[PDB]
């Protein structure tokens, strides 16, 4: 493997960006009827979990390439969402307990609409039923780091999503 | 100009990244005597101002390429840790002065600052960042995380905003 701390590389930065451009085209199509505009009517991006800064930085730039103007809020997102379209971003979706709570909280402010976009979905991890509208990639029952995802606050800066070696968290634990 | 809301492009994404690679080499050299390591001894990145998520996401990935492992904290467990405060824009220096002086109370091993856009003609107190990606004159810019009323952060380049944008939007408000 390319990294001494990883068993294998699951998604390279380039693979993640190819997938994100595919998702951005779908988002551009799906919101084309909304007359989004900078200042007057941006898509409100609500980024959830500290590590999602990486995904959110890349995704809002790709969305801008596809003609979807945004404004960003971080929950790690309350003022001025009534009547606005909201897209909630999260780097990983596993049990879905966080995103369920966030979406329900935001619904109380009566946005025009709310959808979710996740970089890594672990659908085997659910503790409640939950389907994200947009998913960049799926991961099975494996522990990954990279692309914002940490192990004890390290490895968020790895450009790829990789499986962390057991010998790393075993020694550190 | 490729942007109808801008009168000039000052720094492209590519130019910013070239300059960030130059800075990351200097950081790798300057911190070589700190034996930075993931988990045991990461460089602590303290990202200040909401819009700095873009710079921070790119910069921690570039630092990783140069052998400088990080952990990230956001403002808008550090005693004996090296702290590098990141901010997308340095202007009056009032924010960074306050943040640096606050962090010093927690007895970090060292503290330095790294800014993406320095506007040296904006100072209201004396302040020199240790690392600067690019200097901008006294003009109002957006892009690369920098906003006008929460819009245009997703523009990939740092551009001078067209006066008609804020003259007109100013009258909407
Ligand atoms: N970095 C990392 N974290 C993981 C992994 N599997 C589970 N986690 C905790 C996720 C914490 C955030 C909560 C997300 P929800 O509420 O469970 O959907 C994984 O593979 N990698
Ligand atoms: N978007 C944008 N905002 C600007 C610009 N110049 C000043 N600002 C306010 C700065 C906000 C953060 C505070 C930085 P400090 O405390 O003055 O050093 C500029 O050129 N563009
Ligand atoms: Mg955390
Ligand atoms: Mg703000």
């Amino acid at each position: 493997c390319k990294y001494d701390f990883a068993t294998s590389v699951l998604f390279t930065e380039a693979e993640l960006h190819t997938r994100m451009r595919g998702v951005a085209q779908r988002i551009a199509d799906d919101y084309s009827n909304c007359n989004l505009k900078p200042l007057e009517n941006p898509l409100v991006i609500v980024s959830v979990l500290k590590g999602s800064f990486v995904f959110t930085a890349d995704m809002v730039r790709i969305l801008g390439d596809f003609g979807v103007p945004t404004r960003v809020e971080f929950l790690r997102g309350l003022c001025d969402i009534r009547g606005k379209h909201v897209l909630v971003l999260e780097d990983i979706l596993d049990t879905a307990l966080t995103l369920r709570e966030v979406v329900d909280s935001l619904k109380k402010s009566e946005p025009a609409s709310i959808k979710t976009l996740v970089a890594i979905d672990k659908p085997g991890g659910r503790k409640i039923p939950f389907t994200a509208e947009y998913v960049v990639a799926d991961v099975p029952n494996v522990f990954v780091v990279g692309y914002g995802l940490d192990y004890d606050q390290s490895y968020r800066e790895v450009r790829d999503v990789v499986i962390l070696k057991p010998s790393v968290y075993e020694t550190w634990g």
